């Protein structure tokens, strides 16, 4: 697959390894669901970048470790345990964060995410590949420079896919029919 080749050339080996592990843990084959493989790598990279600017990283851990970290936070802050695994915890605002990366309009994916979690407590932050974002209460958490770095990386991934004639397939596989 050209998409598997792109993933393994354009993503940090650590990202690729963790995304492969996450897909295996969740019974999906990176070699068949190749766009999903690219999506999980992209989202992981965004989560790491976000956390790197205050934050505990939940994403990128095996499931048992992720819930272990979540439980430890809830025990030491009294924040309520989320029903679904979030991506980060914010020690400044004392709230979990769900990060979404979408090839669709940010408002659509935001509504989908917010409908899934139904827990107002978890903060939602959505990024598109063209510099758009939508966040709970229009509170973007990060400053403008950090969000800019994230947006630039996402756009770069999109243009790399476009250079390789991969973007259209990737864009159409996010939502089913
Ligand atoms: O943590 C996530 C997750 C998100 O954080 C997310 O934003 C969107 C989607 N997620 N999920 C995605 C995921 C993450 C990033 C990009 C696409 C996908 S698509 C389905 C899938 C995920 C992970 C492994 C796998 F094999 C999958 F099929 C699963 C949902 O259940 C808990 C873990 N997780
Ligand atoms: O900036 C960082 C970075 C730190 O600033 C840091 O404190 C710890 C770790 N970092 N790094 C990690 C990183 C940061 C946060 C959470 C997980 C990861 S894991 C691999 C990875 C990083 C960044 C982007 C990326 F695509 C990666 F695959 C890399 C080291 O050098 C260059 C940029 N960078
Ligand atoms: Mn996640
Ligand atoms: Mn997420």
């Amino acid at each position: 697959s050209a998409m598997e080749d792109f993933v393994r050339q354009c993503f940090n080996p650590m990202i690729v390894e963790l995304a492969e592990k996450a897909m295996k843990e969740y019974g999906e084959d990176p070699k068949i669901e190749t766009n999903k493989f690219a999506a999980t790598c992209t989202h992981l990279e965004v989560c790491f970048m976000y956390s790197d600017f205050r934050f505990e990283i939940i994403e990128g851990r095996d499931r048992i470790m992720a819930w272990t970290v979540v439980n430890s936070i809830c025990n030491t802050t009294g924040v309520e345990k989320p029903k679904f695994l979030p991506d980060l915890y914010d020690y400044k605002e004392n709230r979990f964060i769900e990060i979404g990366v979408t090839r669709r309009e940010v408002h659509i994916y935001y509504l989908e995410k917010a409908n899934k979690i139904k827990s107002e407590k978890t903060h939602i932050h959505i990024f598109s590949f063209t510099g758009e974002e939508m966040a709970t209460k229009a509170d973007y958490t990060l400053d403008e420079e950090s969000r800019a770095r994230i947006k630039t990386r996402l756009f770069t991934i999109r243009q790399e896919m476009a250079s390789r004639s991969l973007w259209d397939s990737f864009r159409q596989s996010e939502r089913g029919e």
